[PDB]
């Protein structure tokens, strides 16, 4: 029949300076289940390497080692995995616990690592800690507990996928004489239960606790021999401890990754607020700028919708510097808007006038802009009524008092709901009937705020100002035909019924389109400045990560020997990277927005931001993308760590 | 006489549970120089309390501890460390030693907190190391020594000071037989030459070592008695080893300081060049925002500055036509500059009109701007003459050929070096000869490009063009009086000769004063957009540094019980956090540089960037601010730990 440890010819040559040596020098050896077994010898014997083999940490590298028939010499990481789960547990001098979880959680861990039901690992963990005597204790962390009781948690967790080998490095090394006596009763009493326990120590004392004392030296066994311990007769064995024993998993096992990513962040939370915090402050700024940048386009683009669509505006001069060269230099008259109305290309012309008076409706009295107009000025504009209508050619012809008001006025001054339509407001010492009401241009505040009233022009040049002439001439062009030779003909035309050149133009299409792309451009390239720098300066997370992979090399250690697949590392630190990025976006977005609102308060007119639905849903991929990519070679730098070394390194 | 320790009635108390606890009774001790004495006692007995109060570690809170007669119990950290560095000198049962140090490094730490020249602490160290057989060694790093080697580099270490009394933890509980009896014949050997030795332990077999054992229970002593080792007779002395015992100092702290955050930064190099690298980034991105809006302001204020300083220019026209309907309504003639030229506000006025033509000197051709002027065209736009001289009022009356060159032309066709004065050029079908040169308005190298020549706007107008109109006239302002008033009768001036309001007029100090704010103001929010959002965003520095100081808490301690002030870690981790700041600021400093060598080429003549050398200045002191700030808080968590449990912290 075939032993359950099988080991021929065991050679193992680790190099030294450009050469190779042999710490294992071909070792035989054969050990059978239930057989307590002390490996001994000094530092350098080789005894350890020799241990790390039979625990599947490492390969003989030639020779063969066969666990319950099964040759290791070229299984690969996750195999040799498979083996630590199913058959070894192990114990360290220093006992290797791992601070973050309590008692109850690592000796959860290599159930974990295996499929277990969660409620079926807490009953094994309470149940063994029990055993072992620390159920009082059961959620201590290991700074709560000493020596002794780290290392009974250490044996219950070895326990916990059945213990079938028990592999103790120089179990009582660490701790006392009394704790030693009852590390060393537990194993004892774990071998009578069938337990194959093999302790591997520099000390003869402590061998002596073995049945079978194996003796190393500069690689080769000198001696192997029966043993039989004089405390035997001390403990006659009364109190009884016997404790023997790619769709679907991943889920699983990558929901247990979240856990552990979790409980590692709850463990050590300033580093992850400071980490964290970074992120908060990068996407914080790439949302602020890149709202703000829209929102100042939407807000200067409808401060600006003042003018309107395909409508070339005709100014003066200022013709001032006296009042006889008001009524002499300034020579827009509506006559020259009624020249340009008969223009192939001009589908509506309106003139414009403005004074500032004193509204007064009933009681109430505020200051309202009074725009006299063409009745076609709506139509040029573009401005929709909101319930009435507009003048006539008749009532502009006539000088009608007939009004119209905007959104604004009506709120001013009919807030009481009742219909403004027929009622006679009176704007300075004349008084005005409401036709018709108007939404205005604006999107949001902008610089209006500003009540809007119109009456015909002739109506206000004549009742108001007393003025031939007109302030600016608006014309809307017809069919988009040649749109900027309108306007070239517009100044043409009006130049010649001038005596000389009067009159500025200005294209209204020309000066939207160039304000979107200054706006835009400087947008683009202020929030690239914010962004790539800031969120890309985001690395340390990448750095914390490293620095947290070194760190936690014995853990990772540990956690591999226990059972842990490179997977799971990986998916570890990857789970804890991204969502310490996606939760920092989302408190970045946050941030933006309350940020953003407090932006809304200051006195920029100007300057507005709007949060784009889909940067908010870009803020939260782009995080979480920092997190899968910074933020991933540490992530991967963990999981291909040696577990040999990464237990022992310090 | 009083003997170095004295221990009368110390009771040493813990809180447990909103109550205290005495771990140590009201404990009597008196060791004379010399004795080997080990304490003895089991985990919870109150040991290695005692020991940390001996090695003034930690105070009695009841009771008194006089090392040499001096009470410890009301002395503050760093008195306690003087005590540790005059008299003590530890040994730890992991045998802590710093891994980014060697072992000459490691014993040289107690001498270089004690103020010592660095070849004596050289000599003394590798004398020490050369007594305890590491004479080879000498060079290697912890990680590259046995256990029983890495323990008697920390007895060199604590025999650097004169190690009075040598305080060990269990020395040999890390290691083998062999190196135990080592360690142990070396203690012996030390005693014998006159070390006051105590050595604590758990282990009666090595507390035999001793001459005299004392024996510690629950916080009492319940043994005290001589012994005589058996190993006297077997370990024979035939090697006898006896070793026994302003403005300035704080400058050689800080050296120190330097030289180990230094070394330490050449340890972890991955760590460094990550944290640096946010700040490479970030220094980076400012200083490239803050030299590309000043050298872009440098442009867009050279590419208006074909405009003169105090110069008013007037413009008129737009549309095409015939001789008849466009000619007629030119109404800037040269006779409207003879008007503003009688006017108490102009000191200088000039037409101007230009054409371009092909330029032919000799076998040359190139394509130039030729420029109709008045005589005192230079005088207004402020230009300076290298050589020649402008025209005179008869040569513009006469309809002169005489022709004025810039720099430009000259480097164009008399790169020979020949003087181009009186030299006849052909400016299109015209000849011309040059009477003067003049130097143009660039500010720097690559404004100013195109070719000017300037003759009387008389001959261009009637030789060229053909026609009545000057192009635009610029007005110099005399006394330097107001230029918006100068604009003002200006404008009234001409518009009253003229027709009507004919002439659009361009403030050159206006335009250049609103250039400079919007560029500045601009640059300012997006430069704050880099600096806030970046090197603010670098505050990972600080995350970095805080685990430090977490990864070093073992460090730390060691360096306490070696005898460090915490003035000294302080400037250690501060130092190495400022180190880290500066450079990589010097690197981003080099970053930015060669991007904007970079810019210089892919960007337009709207962009340039000009590094200001005092924005590098604010760039050292800046980054080196970073340092300051971030760095602290972890430098001061660092020298604030409590020696006891940093040491005994993992």
């Amino acid at each position: 029949k075939q032993a359950l440890l099988e080991v021929s010819n065991l050679v193992r040559e680790f190099p030294a300076g450009e050469s190779t040596i042999q710490i294992l020098k071909g070792i035989d050896l054969t050990i059978y289940e239930g057989e307590l077994v002390a490996i001994v010898g000094q530092s350098g014997s080789g005894k350890s390497t020799l241990m790390n083999i039979l625990g599947c940490l490492d390969r003989p590298t030639s020779g063969s080692y066969k666990v319950n028939g099964q040759e290791t010499g070229k299984l690969e990481p996750d195999q040799l995995a498979q083996l630590r789960r199913e058959y070894f547990g192990f114990i360290f001098q220093r006992y290797h616990l791992l601070g973050d979880l309590s008692a109850e959680g690592n000796v959860e861990v290599p159930a974990v690592y295996a499929g277990v039901t969660p409620a079926d690992r807490k009953q094994r963990a309470t149940a063994l800690l029990t055993e072992l005597g620390l159920g009082t204790k059961t959620q201590n962390r290991p700074s709560q507990l000493s020596g002794g009781q780290q290392q009974r948690v250490s044996i219950a967790r070895a326990l916990m996928n059945g213990g079938d080998v028990i592999l103790a490095d120089e179990p009582t090394g660490a701790l006392d004489s009394h704790s030693g006596v009852e590390v060393m009763r537990i194993l004892r009493e774990l071998n009578a239960a069938g337990h194959t326990i093999i302790l591997v120590t520099h000390d003869m004392q402590v061998a002596k606790n073995a049945t079978r004392i194996i003796e190393i030296s500069d690689g080769e066994i000198i001696s192997d021999r029966p043993n039989v311990p004089d405390q035997s007769l001390e403990e006659v064995k009364s109190d009884p401890d016997a404790a023997p024993a790619a769709w679907r998993s991943t889920l699983d096992r990558l929901s247990e990754a979240f856990q552990m990513a979790l409980l590692s962040m709850n463990a050590h939370r300033m580093r992850t607020f400071l980490t964290m915090l970074g992120i908060i402050i990068g996407i914080a700024s790439v949302v602020t700028v890149v709202a703000l940048g829209n929102g100042s386009q939407q807000q200067i683009l409808s401060n600006i919708s003042s003018l309107g669509t395909n409508t070339i505006t005709v100014f003066q001069g200022r013709g001032f510097g006296d009042n006889s060269k008001t009524a002499n230099f300034k020579t827009l008259v509506p006559a020259d808007a009624d020249a340009l109305m008969t223009q192939p290309y001009v589908s509506a012309v309106s003139p414009m006038v403005s004074t500032s008076k004193t509204m007064r409706y009933q009681q109430n009295e505020a200051n309202a802009t009074i725009n006299g107009v063409s009745n076609d000025y709506f139509d040029v504009k573009g401005l929709v009524f909101k319930d009435g209508q507009t003048f006539d050619q008749r009532s502009v012809r006539d000088r009608s008092q007939d009004v119209v008001i905007d959104t604004n006025t009506q709120k001013q001054f009919f807030s009481d709901g009742t219909n403004p339509i027929g009622q006679v407001v009176l704007l300075g010492s004349v008084p005005a009937r409401i036709i018709g009401i108007v939404e205005p241009q604006t999107s949001g505040m902008g610089s209006d705020d500003t009540l809007n009233v119109y009456m015909p022009y002739t109506t206000v040049m004549s009742r108001m100002l007393g003025q031939a002439h007109v302030r600016n001439i608006v014309v809307r062009i017809n069919d988009k035909y040649s749109t900027s030779a309108a306007e070239n003909a517009i100044v043409n035309l009006l130049t010649q019924r001038h005596g000389a050149q009067d009159i500025f133009t200005m294209n209204s299409d020309s000066i939207r389109q160039t304000i979107e792309k200054t706006t835009s451009t400087m947008t683009l390239l202020v929030s690239a400045i914010a962004v790539i720098s800031l969120v890309v300066g985001g690395i340390g997370v990448m750095n914390i990560m490293l620095v947290s992979v070194t760190e936690r090399t014995q853990e990772i250690g540990v956690r591999m020997a226990v059972g842990a697949r490179q997977s799971d590392i990986l998916q570890q630190f990857l789970i804890e990277a991204i969502l310490v990025c996606l939760i920092g976006g989302v408190l970045g977005v946050l941030l933006s927005l309350g940020l953003g609102q407090l932006i809304n308060k200051f006195a920029g007119g100007n300057f507005a931001v709007a949060y784009s639905t889909t940067s908010i849903v870009a803020a939260f991929v782009c995080s979480t993308l920092i997190g899968v990519v910074f933020g991933f070679l540490p992530a991967k730098n963990a999981a291909k760590l040696d577990p040999v070394a990464a237990l022992s390194r310090e």
